[PDB]
């Protein structure tokens, strides 16, 4: 499912995303855009072996089974496939899970050089809230 921008806004919001770990819904609506471009089947297959999955670009290498990342761990406990459904629920629970392991939204890449310092309140602009 391809979302839009206010959906996916009002579908965080609902699951608690919103200053979550001090972090406004803006910067997750950011991360979510420059990550998978609001799409929840999006796959894509890093160097080291493992693939990053759903509309978050969680990592098979330490949050989830795909079967085939060797000495991965799978600390969200959740098949990889449980990332790619229409419901957000389950890569929310993830996110909320690494963004909390320390280095905050670090963790994604695409938010760092891409969302980090900007004005990501301008993501959440015209959705009813």
């Amino acid at each position: 499912k391809v979302f839009g921008r206010c959906e996916l806004a009002a579908a965080m919001k609902r699951h608690g995303l919103d200053n979550y770990r001090g972090y406004s819904l803006g910067n997750w609506v950011c991360a979510a855009k420059f990550e998978s471009n609001f799409n929840t089947q999006a796959t894509n297959r890093n160097t080291d072996g493992s693939t990053d999955y759903g509309i978050l670009q969680i990592n098979s290498r330490w949050w989830c089974n795909d079967g085939r990342t060797p000495g991965s761990r799978n600390l969200c406990n959740i098949p990889c496939s449980a990332l790619l459904s229409s419901d957000i629920t389950a890569s929310v629970n993830c996110a909320k899970k690494i963004v909390s392991d320390g280095n905050g939204m670090n963790a994604w890449v695409a938010w760092r050089n891409r969302c980090k310092g900007t004005d990501v309140q301008a993501w959440i602009r015209g959705c009813r809230l």
